[PDB]
């Protein structure tokens, strides 16, 4: 289905379209804020009578909304999140229409047994519900989080960027009787700014603050008492693709050194699709901000990358608002929040 | 050959021989000091004018008393030493009795190349170097190991039983600019009184001492800079043998959290054997100590072991007199002070 049929009723689409590609809008927190925002605008104006052809809609618009951004996840993920929360209410509403319907738990097995409302309300309350949940993370990670970090350890960080971590880092400098050193990968083609910002905070705070380079991680891995990842998106198979540089080595150096990784992470930042390849997933830098002068550029072919990748077999946990997490069981995490049919769009 | 030409001559022979089967001998160190005087007393009192013949008699009389004891290589390892100082001088003598000598280096290779004086004096001044060697290990430990352990360090120890060891450690306590933690395994069937011992020295010098159960090991494995032997023995492989309880699993606990482990001993504890089965070679303890009462010992069949050894893949310093040496290389400082010959005596 094309935009042809929204146009003047609909304009924010082909705005936010515009945001993606020229890269306007940044951060998935904010990527998902858009498309929430969006879909308030398309079930408040549009109108439709029948059901089935508007959930079918939706899939389409979201399947082009993913086409036309791959590193919005979020994007993605918001779409399929209110998917899931209609199709539960429609098939609740289809039994009272026809007229044990509860044999035990909420499993799966689709391949074995066989099959004027205020539905639109619902709609409208479960987008509502699904901002509360992304304006309020924190709370549900401090409970689980500042639990596992003790007295004279010392902390590698990977990815400043995320404003989740910064913040859960906070609260438990917070507490006064727990006290922790932080080391910072600069991560330097594109994180720099950043893990200054992030170096500058921590000294506001009055926490032990240390600036690492990115070839000192090794020499300092015997030192460190836990690892950190602030992750953008999460996956099926546990591993996360993070906010731009120097982590896969980290990770990679933390695991060697049997040193425990830990992951902050939303239930929004997860994602039900797989990481079959890295290679499609990630995406490249500009290489430019490396080196100068372009007649050396013919022979100096620079490669650079902003998303880093870290599989599964390095970290442990996922602390959400829900709870702390093993990799070998986030899976359930996401079926519990996104349905199987709503994965190919 | 018999002690029956040496009894009138030489008595204690036979007293040595009574204090290694009863163990009234206690301590490598001890069981040196004592052979030493024996070969004192050999070259003092005897009458040769031969010398092929003196060398093979040393042989036999070395042969035996390993015989007699198969715990002694301090025993076993002073005569090889005193043997091939004997062989060099000899070979020495050899050449100005006949009348390039010098290829190189000092090497090996006995499968290529074919072949009254002061030498009884050289013997003597041999055997007191010897004692000289034995009487100063420290000085040269000292200098090489106080180099590698830092500032808020935790050092765990298993075998606080080592004299050499303790004394290093308060070398280092000394030093002012230096502050690690102890932590200290028990060594329950055997090293408890030692290492209770060992904890009360610790705190007479004031350093931060902490008594470990040997069920608690792998409870601060996390927390543990640096692992610590008091070897007993060391041999060709890298391997040692050491002075009782609860070694092995705690290198085994180091090399799972890949925490290093040093080795402190000297050259006459280091052997030229080899530790084809460690069943042969570890003494094994009296269950005595273990359970009370013997009516319930005809079903209560308990094991105990004292020696405990360890595998050459866990540890990678030996910290002697002359210096610190990986596993991987100290074969070439045992060949450089016992021959290939004086192992099969």
């Amino acid at each position: 289905h094309p935009n042809a049929a929204t146009s003047d009723v609909n304009v924010t689409i082909d705005t936010f379209v515009a945001k993606l590609k020229r890269r306007q809008v940044q951060g998935s927190y904010a990527i998902a804020l858009e498309t929430l925002q969006l879909l308030m605008r398309f079930i408040s104006a549009a109108r439709w009578n029948h059901v089935n052809d508007l959930i079918e809609q939706i899939r389409d618009l979201g399947n082009s909304l993913e086409k036309a951004h791959p590193t919005a996840f979020s994007c993605g993920n918001v779409i399929r999140r209110i998917l899931a929360v209609l199709r539960d209410e429609v098939e609740e509403d289809t039994m009272s229409t026809t007229v044990v319907a509860e044999p035990l738990i909420s499993s799966m097995f689709n391949l074995l047994q066989k099959p004027k409302t205020d539905y639109r309300q619902v709609a409208i309350q479960g987008i509502k519900d699904l901002i509360d949940e992304i304006k309020n993370i924190d709370e549900g990670i401090q409970q689980i989080a500042i639990d596992l970090i003790h007295d004279h350890e010392i902390l590698l960080t990977p990815t400043p960027d995320s404003k989740t971590v910064l913040k859960f880092l906070i609260t438990a400098r917070e507490r006064s009787n727990r006290t922790f050193t932080v080391l910072v990968t600069e991560g330097f083609p594109n994180n720099t700014k950043n893990a200054h910002e992030f170096a500058k905070k921590l000294a506001q705070h009055n926490i032990e603050t240390l600036v690492v380079p990115d070839s000192a991680v090794f020499a300092l891995m015997s030192r460190v008492g836990k690892v950190i990842i602030g992750t953008k998106a999460v996956f099926v198979n546990g591993g996360t693709i993070s906010s731009n540089s120097g982590v896969s080595s980290v990770c990679e150096c933390a695991r060697e050194f049997r040193t425990p990784v830990f992951a902050v992470a939303g239930l929004y930042k997860l994602s039900p699709l797989y990481p079959f390849d890295v290679e499609k997933f990630v995406e490249f830098g500009g290489s430019q901000r490396i080196l100068p002068r372009m007649d050396p550029r013919k022979r100096l072919d620079t490669v650079n990358q902003i998303t880093d990748y870290v599989p599964p077999e390095n970290i442990d946990i996922y602390i959400t608002n829900v709870g702390g997490f093993n990799p070998s069981f986030i899976y359930r995490i996401a079926w519990d929040n996104y349905k199987q049919i709503d994965v190919h769009l």
